[PDB]
């Protein structure tokens, strides 16, 4: 397989769609409905691309990155933020250091595949 991907998004229809598109493209995908669940999943052991929704209720994408760092879970992942024109700022300066790219919603299937594949190469090399 082409590598492990985690889709973290509060929207079930996004998670399902991302799983479908990326499984057809050759990846293994796991899913999380919240920042809390993302942390839970990284604790089980995960290496690969994390597609992280910025706007989630309660704990947003930035809160999630802070939690990833607090738990020392950032090694062996590449975080791609799923954003929108409306996106909230990180309140802690420099969390952006841990984001390798952004993809703006709505996005097309080929953009998803292109970015996931590219940043998987980054994970596999480093
Ligand atoms: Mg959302």
């Amino acid at each position: 397989h082409k590598g492990d991907v985690m889709i973290v998004d509060d929207d079930a229809h996004v998670r399902i769609a991302v799983k479908t598109i990326l499984s057809d493209a050759g990846f293994h995908i796991i899913s999380a409905d919240s920042g809390g669940q993302c942390i839970d999943l990284l604790k089980k052991g995960f290496s690969g691309v994390v597609l992280l929704d910025i706007m989630m209720p309660g704990m947003d994408g930035w809160d999630t990155i802070r939690a990833i760092l607090d738990n020392s879970l950032e090694q062996g992942i590449a975080i791609v933020m799923l954003t929108a024109k409306n996106a909230p700022d990180a309140k802690m300066i420099g969390l952006q250091e841990y984001v390798v790219d952004y993809i703006t919603k709505p996005f097309d299937n080929e953009d998803l595949i292109e970015k996931t594949t590219f940043f998987m190469g980054f994970v596999r090399n480093q």
